[PDB]
């Protein structure tokens, strides 16, 4: 029942200290690069984005880090009705921006900016000889510290402006976290990561709302006091940790023929939060009900792959499971693998 799952989560608690020692290795290298970039003309307004504060975790030895660049008076042009991919233009010309180095008429190049960013890092990488830091061959700068810790660095354009139109019906937390909280969150800035649409269109930026996850996860209840006492203990966080570790273990047992390469913890998060919308009450996430609650996430995720539909939590018109992003075969393969786990009381957790 719920007994087996608790031991898995209690096991995952034991590796917190090993992740904490490796976390300081990430922040050390990252702070040197931030000092190096600030001395440059274009990367003077570079800062660390808090998404472990500024260090986000995707896999056990993978660490996603985000560098933000303040872009004032930014005008966005939507690309090919994709709803998430956009072009970066400038409202007017009051006093020429320092970002003009990568401009191409009106449109700001994503390929040109990421290239100078890759160059300034490649130069600073060989400088700090304290730890073995390298660079790998994908809109991120991957580093490898002590031939084990992989750090995916991403550059993002910050816009303090009102969120784009495609996000109008997104973040459907009204019946869960409230209309008050939705309005509050939508007052926060948004990000433009250089993810390119399928060759590629290397001048299009993707809408990123990564920074909102910590806001919702650290305040996940309908009741303001959720998980603040022994009475209101819920299992929302435990179901997300079990959903993340499920895909993680399936990506480990099937690196045999590389079918699940397109799948990330991101797809698992999106699906979990959609269940959080479906189940807005705290009584639908009780600590005793861990087994039942996890199965609700497992059923929704299986229904997602099966229907080839998983809406971006912020952009409903954007389908993360479209034929264009992940092929029909990879979804039908993952459907079959999870279906086997669900029908056999999850044998990929027995360790
Ligand atoms: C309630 C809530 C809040 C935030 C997110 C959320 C959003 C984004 C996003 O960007 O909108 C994102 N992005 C990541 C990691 N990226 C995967 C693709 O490659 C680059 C790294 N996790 C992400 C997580 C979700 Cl689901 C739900
Ligand atoms: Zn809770």
């Amino acid at each position: 029942g719920a007994s087996k799952l608790r031991a898995v989560l209690e096991k995952l608690k034991l590796s917190r200290d090993d992740i904490s020692t490796a976390a300081g290795m990430v922040k050390g290298v990252v702070d040197h690069l931030l000092l190096r970039l600030k001395c440059d003309s274009a990367f003077r307004g570079v800062g660390l984005l808090n998404t472990y504060e500024h260090v986000k975790i995707s896999a056990p030895n993978e660490f996603d880090v985000m560098f933000k660049l303040e872009v004032p008076r930014i005008q966005l042009e939507e690309y090919s009705n994709t709803r998430a991919y956009y072009f970066v233009k400038f409202k007017r010309n009051p006093k020429e921006n320092p970002l003009s180095q990568f401009l191409e008429g009106e449109i700001l190049s994503a390929s040109k900016m990421l290239s100078k960013f890759r160059k300034i890092i490649k130069e600073e990488i060989n400088d700090i000889k304290d730890t073995d830091v390298i660079m790998k061959r994908s809109p991120a700068v991957t580093l490898l510290i002590s031939e084990k810790i992989s750090v995916d660095i991403t550059l993002a354009l910050e816009s303090k402006s009102s969120w784009p139109a495609s996000t109008q019906e997104g973040l459907r937390i009204q019946n869960w976290l409230s209309a008050k909280v939705r309005k509050q969150l939508r007052l926060k800035p948004f990000y433009l990561v250089p993810k390119h649409a399928k060759g590629f269109q290397e001048e299009t930026w993707r809408l990123s709302f990564s920074h909102i996850e910590k806001e919702i996860l650290n305040n996940h209840g309908k009741s303001k006091t959720c998980c603040e006492n022994k009475e209101e203990k819920c299992c929302r966080k435990d179901c997300l940790k079990l959903m993340k570790y499920l895909l993680e273990q399936l990506k480990e047992r099937f690196k045999d023929k590389k079918h699940l390469d397109k799948f990330s913890s991101y797809h698992v998060k999106t699906a979990f939060f959609h269940v959080c919308t479906q189940n807005p009450q705290d009584s639908q996430w009780d600590r005793k009900d861990l087994g039942l609650c996890f199965d609700n996430c497992v059923t929704y995720f299986l229904q997602c792959l099966r229907t080839e539909k998983l809406e971006n939590y912020f952009i409903p018109e954007f389908n993360l499971f479209s034929s264009n992003l992940i092929d029909k075969r990879s979804k039908e393969f993952l459907t079959k693998q999870i279906e086997y786990e669900r029908n056999n009381e999850f044998p990929v957790f027995d360790e």
